[PDB]
């Protein structure tokens, strides 16, 4: 179970582009039949030849392979999966999850294969030791108490390292959106905050939220259905999509809401973190948390980002205002509105940065049926794919949608 650096391995992305719906499938089986019938062809050479010796036409797909049999098999199954590329290159947005999908071992494959990912994690763990009290890489890769400060900081650093890794490949986001904790990651990526200063502040934000107690319930219904059921002792914590919102408050009030939701057939699930972020339960720690926010050098965003406060693009005045960041922690996460504002300006490819597809589902629900292209970037806890495979697929898919710099080499 070693995390020693191995460097990049043999896995490569093979690009295929045609002019038709259409000929793409045919051209992919052609290439498959060529590598079978030509044992002298190395995967190595084919990857470069597919890059240098052919034009990048409108209809694209890719396969990932660490060997010729793998590539041949993947080119048969290959089905076009994104629309033909636009006449103008697509915009790109990063979506940064707030927690719920973190796990021990996430990104461990990237930690071993990718020097940017490894260096970013190492840098953050060293900066974090005085505030955290431990080496974050222990929590990232070996063991962690669920819902601890370390568990969530593991998620924050994974997002940051993964975003830095994509940016070094040339996939630089034109816009950012995060969900609660993820808005801090977005602010660091946008230049609003410096990662080294943000790390201890995010850590104390987590401890202050956890120490405030209370409870949160995720309700699979739109906010209009939930609002009339609240509720002295309850706040609307997040409006996530037309079929998802969260409600937070003291545990007794949340218990009674759940009883009344059951009585109406409304599906819901108690979030496992016994906390109440984005609700009145945080009132006693807001001013203390503003003390920590005052330690940060805030700058206007150099990449645009939408905040959960307004569900709209953050202004320079907001990004640099401690009181806004205090409001961000107290007030409803307007994620669904944020997704719509992001989409309406850019119509960008939506790239989820972090483990899972939880924000991708919210975006698909809110953006039905604008046909968003979404890209996923890190596997769920129980999935068997290798991290480097999932990353290579994401990069190939980004190229297929028209983000040319996403293709590696």
């Amino acid at each position: 179970e070693n995390l020693y650096f191995q460097g990049s391995g043999r896995r490569l992305v093979l690009p295929v582009s045609a002019r038709t719906s259409g000929a793409l499938r045919g051209q992919a089986h052609a290439l498959a039949r060529r590598l079978e019938e030509r044992p002298g062809l190395r995967l190595d050479d084919v990857a470069g030849a597919l890059r240098a010796d052919r034009p990048a036409l409108r209809h694209r797909l890719t396969v990932s392979a660490s060997s010729v049999p793998e590539a041949v098999e993947a080119l048969r199954a290959a089905v076009p999966a994104v629309p033909p590329v636009p006449d103008e290159p697509p915009k790109v947005a990063f979506l940064l999850p707030g927690g719920g999908t973190q796990y021990v071992g996430m990104g461990s494959g990237l930690y071993r294969e990718n020097d940017v990912y490894r260096d970013t994690v190492d840098r953050c763990a060293a900066v974090l030791r005085p505030a955290l009290g431990s080496d974050l890489r222990t929590a990232l890769f070996e063991e962690v108490e669920p819902g601890s400060t370390a568990a969530f900081m593991a998620l924050f650093v994974t997002e940051y390292a993964l975003a830095r890794t994509l940016m070094e490949e040339g996939v630089r986001p034109d816009a950012l959106i995060g969900h609660s904790l993820g808005e801090y990651t977005a602010a660091c990526l946008a230049g609003v905050m410096e990662i080294d200063e943000a790390l201890p502040v995010v850590a104390e934000r987590i401890r202050l939220i956890a120490s405030s107690g209370g409870a949160t319930v995720g309700v699979a219904a739109c906010a209009d259905t939930v609002l009339p059921l609240l509720g002295e002792g309850l706040s609307l914590a997040a409006v996530n999509s037309p079929v998802a919102c969260t409600v937070a408050g003291d545990t007794d009030a949340v218990d009674r809401l759940e009883a009344e939701l059951t009585r109406r057939g409304v599906p819901f699930r108690r979030l496992r973190m016994p906390a109440a972020a984005h609700s009145h339960v945080l009132d006693p720690i807001l001013e203390s948390f503003a003390g920590h926010l005052r330690t940060l050098t805030l700058r206007p965003p150099r990449i645009p980002y939408v905040t959960n406060v307004t569900g709209d693009w953050a202004t320079d005045a907001q990004a640099t205002d401690v009181g806004h960041w205090v409001d961000h922690t107290r007030r409803t996460v307007r994620f669904a509105d944020g997704i719509a504002a992001l989409w309406e300006r850019e119509r960008p490819v939506l790239v989820e940065i972090g483990p899972g597809d939880s924000l991708t589902k919210l975006a698909r629900a809110r953006l039905d049926g604008e046909g968003p292209v979404t890209v996923t970037t890190m596997r769920h806890a129980k999935a068997q794919a290798a991290d480097g495979f999932v990353l290579a697929e994401a990069l190939g898919r980004l190229w297929s949608a028209g983000v040319d710099a996403a293709l590696p080499h």
